[PDB]
């Protein structure tokens, strides 16, 4: 298993979960995503949320975050010095803060995600995101 197509699907699934957040349950949604990331990877997600002021806006304005991930592509793959295989993908992502009475403007990005292999004895997916970088599109 662990084909590049499997890894691409893992990344798009992670992005879908990461950026569809509910104004009531967002903290629990976010913590539940941790298994998809290394802790350094998760820092990139936290940075992406902060760069768009997501958490404060969700909390203060009672807005949900919605997002759609487009078709992604493999940039490169290989192994690190440690013999651990990785894949780097980029995906278009559009997201929008949406409230009951109104919304914020949609924002468009390309996310770069590097996924590395993990011992399946530790994480049964055998994968985790070790780096997440948001770029404006």
């Amino acid at each position: 298993m662990w084909s590049q197509n499997d890894a691409m699907a893992f990344g798009s699934q992670a992005l879908a979960t990461a950026f569809n957040l509910d104004f009531v349950h967002y903290r629990s949604q976010i913590s539940s995503l941790s298994p998809r990331f290394s802790d350094e990877g998760f820092a990139g997600y936290v940075n992406a949320l902060q760069a768009s002021n997501i958490l404060e806006t969700i909390k203060k304005e009672k807005m949900n975050l919605t997002a759609t991930t487009g078709a992604g592509v493999l940039v490169r793959q290989g192994q690190m010095s440690d013999g651990v295989w990785f894949w780097t993908f980029q995906y278009p992502v559009r997201m929008r803060l949406v409230g009951q009475t109104t919304s914020k403007p949609e924002q468009s990005f390309v996310f770069e995600i590097t996924i590395q292999r993990v011992d399946p004895r530790l994480k049964p997916s055998g994968m985790e995101i070790r780096q997440m970088i948001s770029r404006n599109a």
